[PDB]
């Protein structure tokens, strides 16, 4: 069982002079939010079609006035959209905002530059974009962002985000927890401040990395979740510009990680607490036929109170997966195995990939389809009052080989798409691009994104 946070303390986000921790949301407890899923507009057998609007409205978080926020399909963050395997998808993308925005599928494996709704694909107010796609990778916690240059930490801090689910064959197998809303739940992790009850990212913009005082969760505050049935599923995703979540149940309950950014683990994890980076997720399941009815257990962030299990009529249910709990396929890495670095350096205003800041008509690297790739990703921060990047590749999932040459941490022997690289860090990362492409590879705290902290491949034959 895993008792330890699994990235360097040295480097943890509470150590920057300027750093502002959680502190208590004003007015009565809300039941968490849990957003409907995306309605098909219409099916032909095997054909999906979806519409996803980008589009302002009102959302009541903080007693008193509604605050003005952005969405998809609604006023804040967006539905759950339900990908599968196999299904194609022809996906109509409108922006009935004021200014120009992107459609990125963070974890999803498309073509890009366009498909993938990187900087490439702008969409302008009154605009509409269309996609086709197949999903063929594994069931796995992905989300949509917007992705333009440089707005995308704004559009996001506004409230553009949606969880999306792909589920196949062999998770369904699995008979997890499946009532969405009751067993089954997104958990979209953000910070954001509020003044005039309202949004004002150019008032709390850190050049570092910007932080909230208070805490959303599926854009509600003061989040309570009634556990009706004792083994719920918890969908975690860091959806906050910058802030670390260190996750753990204030009695340091234990549960179990089933999942990664890119599917299901080869094996159940059992730990006590959990650290993402910024972009990472993690799919837990939680017993809580151990508590009696009338209890509270409170799930925590370092020392902050984030959200209140109340557990009410539970019936006793023991907890068992299969081992394994799903076959991942090794990627074959050879002597001839070509190898390609890059560097992290730099923080605030300093920040660089390879020593660069972003252009978006120069390609940094060209590699080869369905070729296996081994990539050194360095952070070169100091040790000493350094900072874990959150790096990040577009259309595809990659698995890890080493840190720092030594085993790799117990959660990351699966899918990948975002790694915290700690200071003087190196982790090595085997990946098989499978479409063709421009790709983006990046930090996923926005800011150092915005400033420039991103780089392009090109996919070629
Ligand atoms: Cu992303
Ligand atoms: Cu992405
Ligand atoms: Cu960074
Ligand atoms: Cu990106």
């Amino acid at each position: 069982m895993i008792t330890k946070y699994l990235y360097d303390e040295n480097a943890y986000d509470y150590h920057d002079g300027g750093y502002r921790p959680l502190k208590k949301a004003p007015g009565e407890e809300h039941p968490l939010n849990v957003p409907a899923f995306l309605k098909p507009d219409r099916i032909e057998g095997n054909e999906i079609y979806y519409t996803v609007t980008a589009q302002a409205g009102e959302t009541k978080i903080l007693p008193g006035k509604p605050t003005h926020t952005w969405g998809y399909n609604g006023s804040i963050l967006g539905p759950a959209i339900q990908f599968e395997t196999g299904k194609t998808y022809h996906v109509t993308l409108k922006n009935e905002l004021d200014e120009v925005t992107t459609f990125h599928w963070h974890g999803l494996n498309i073509v890009g530059p366009y498909e993938d709704g990187g900087p490439h694909a702008p969409v302008y107010p009154h605009g509409e974009r269309k996609i086709t796609f197949t999903v063929d990778q594994p069931a796995a916690n992905i989300w949509l962002h917007p992705h333009p240059c440089p707005e995308t930490a704004r559009q996001v801090w506004n409230g553009l985000a949606a969880p999306v689910i792909i589920t196949d064959g062999h998770e369904q197998s699995l008979k997890l927890p499946r009532r969405w809303g009751v067993n089954d739940f997104p958990v979209v992790l953000q910070d954001r401040s509020y003044h005039d009850n309202q949004l004002d990212y150019k008032a709390d913009y850190d050049v570092d990395g910007t932080l909230g005082d208070y805490a959303l969760v599926n854009g509600t505050v003061n989040p309570v979740v009634n556990v009706t049935k004792p083994i719920i599923r918890l969908r975690f995703l860091n959806g906050s510009n910058r802030r670390e979540w260190r996750l753990h149940f204030a009695d340091y309950h234990p549960f179990t990680q089933i999942g990664s950014d890119g599917g299901l683990l080869p094996e159940a994890v059992e730990m006590d607490r959990i650290m993402l980076t910024c972009a990472e997720r993690a799919d837990v399941l939680v017993n809580f036929s151990d508590y009696q009815p009338g209890q509270e257990v409170i799930l925590q962030t370092d020392d902050f109170n984030l959200i209140k299990f109340k557990i009410g009529d539970i019936k006793k249910e023991n907890m068992l997966l299969p081992s394994p709990l799903a076959e991942i396929p090794a990627l074959s890495v050879d002597e001839n195995t070509p190898v390609f670095k890059t560097v992290m350096s730099g923080m605030d205003d300093q920040v660089r990939l390879d020593g660069k800041l972003f252009d978006m008509q120069r390609i940094d690297t060209r590699q080869q389809v369905d070729q296996t790739q081994i990539w050194e990703v360095s952070n070169t921060n100091d040790m000493e009052g350094g900072m874990i990047h959150p790096f990040h590749i577009h259309g595809c999932q990659f698995q890890l080989i080493d840190r720092n040459g030594h085993a790799v941490n117990p959660n990351e022997h699966g899918w990948k798409d975002t790694i915290g690289v700690n200071p003087n860090e190196t982790v090595r990362i085997r990946v098989k691009f499978t479409k063709l492409g421009i790709f983006m590879y990046h930090c996923h705290i926005l800011e150092h994104e915005d400033t420039g902290m991103m780089a392009q491949i090109e996919i070629f034959d």
